[PDB]
């Protein structure tokens, strides 16, 4: 099966999410980083700080799903992923919740731009983050996923309620607008090179090595593709050294 | 062949590493706090400021390496790494000589403490460095191994020397001390909740979702077990949802 050679591709990478400190200081320092940001941050006059902040694998821990994939020989399927959310499992980001009600409680206001869908995934996603401890969790500071994936106009939207966005926390380079979304890597790491000086800064990166953007962005049509073919975009990616 | 098992569960963080702009976010995002933590640093009176720096993964990407192991279904093997090491087509790690050379043009000094060896891969090392543009990569900047993998006792060096180490960077947590060198990933966890507010500030880290510390963090005696009980360690670190 290639679905099991797809799956267990992830093995690693996810050990290091799940068991590592490495990971967790990773976490501790962005959600460090982004508290020093948000306190240098200067607003225009009339303005109100907002924070914009993704939710999967930014402050939201997914990992048990994808624990239960390499268990099973699972690609992703997205009626697999509703009943996850409804498990109201989600575990917490580490930093995260601090960040979250350090933002809300200092003239700030943290806005959850996230692709889990707003028809179906709301709930369990509100209920996890008020057991989890996230202060703010009403529905007014959600902007789920509706028809597209794309956030800028998400952003747009929090904007024209007279917030300035004074950071973006995300592990997706499309937290941070749609400047590459759909877009291949070699794209993907121009537009970072672009924007070198706002990491740590403007654009708060949380570590995720499992999924995301960048694995589209491996290959042209890469989530069209077949198993097969993925595991192919995935080995071709691979820099190697020639041995001599 | 459990050997090959062994290097596909890389494959996904090896991708990630090596193609995101995300990685790339990433280490443009330590490097940056870690400026800003330079910037601010205080130094007693009559010392003057060190970085210390690891280099695997902190300041050279040696990713060429793990592509050869994949598409060769190697394990690590010192003499492997040697030739490498030797083969002198080491890559710069995103912001490290940006970093490097700002720290030591501005009233600072970095030193290289590293595991790679003095006898036999000093010479590679140094040669790879200049070519990549670091700044001050003279003999005494180096603290390579010699007998011991723990680093304190080099930190404890630097100190001597009426150095003060403002900051320290690396992508295992045992670049930062020898607090959980040897130890399981739960007492590594523990490490960095203890020194929560460090990160992103006095310590920096670099993402390595390919090897460290974490992976012999994984099972007690780890990296003595054959490759099928090195496999098992991996996949019983899982953590799963039920798929309920
Ligand atoms: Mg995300
Ligand atoms: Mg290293």
């Amino acid at each position: 099966q290639a679905n099991m050679q797809l799956q267990q591709q992830a093995v690693l990478g996810l050990n290091w999410m799940q068991d590592s400190g490495e990971y967790k200081a990773l976490a501790y320092q962005a959600y460090n980083a982004a508290k020093v940001a948000f306190d240098h941050a200067k607003v225009a006059k009339g303005k109100k700080k907002a924070v914009v902040a993704d939710l999967d694998e930014t402050m939201l821990d997914n990992s048990p799903y994808a624990g239960w994939q390499v268990q099973n020989n699972k690609p992703f399927d997205g009626k697999d992923w509703t009943r996850w959310v409804d498990a109201r499992q989600s575990r917490a980001v580490p930093g995260a919740v601090e960040f979250n009600n350090y933002v809300n409680s200092h003239k700030g206001k943290v806005f959850y731009v996230t692709n889990r869908k707003d028809s179906s995934e709301k709930a369990g996603t509100i209920d996890d983050m008020k057991r989890l401890g996230f202060n703010g969790v009403e529905e007014s500071a959600f902007y789920l996923k509706k028809d597209k994936s794309a956030k800028a106009a998400r952003f747009a939207e929090i904007e024209k309620q007279g917030y300035e966005i004074v950071l973006y926390v995300g592990d997706n380079l499309d937290d941070f607008g749609n400047t590459v979304y759909g877009k291949l890597n070699a794209d993907r790491r121009a537009f970072v090179d672009q924007n070198q000086g706002k990491f740590g800064k403007t654009f708060i990166m949380l570590p995720n090595a499992n999924y995301g953007g960048w694995e589209g962005g491996l290959a042209e049509g890469y989530f069209k593709k077949d198993t097969q073919g993925q595991i192919k975009a995935r080995l071709d990616a691979v820099q190697a050294w020639d041995g001599k």
